[PDB]
């Protein structure tokens, strides 16, 4: 579902947010 | 290749817009 | 680490492709 | 945007953060 799939791009968002160059 | 932080900001907005689809 | 989040991303990227307006 | 238009861009990030570093 697209709720689903924005629910897990979100996690992603905050996780690549966590990285470094 | 754009910052951490730049990229999840840019996958923040996609997220939202994605939630407007439909299946 | 950046490469398990981005082949996510590219699955999840797919699966969006296969959505509707 | 369309369905398409969002998963290449999601496919262009993910070809991003690829070369990001933990």
């Amino acid at each position: 579902s697209p709720r689903a799939l924005a629910d897990s791009l979100m996690q992603l968002a905050y996780q690549v947010s966590r990285l470094s160059s």
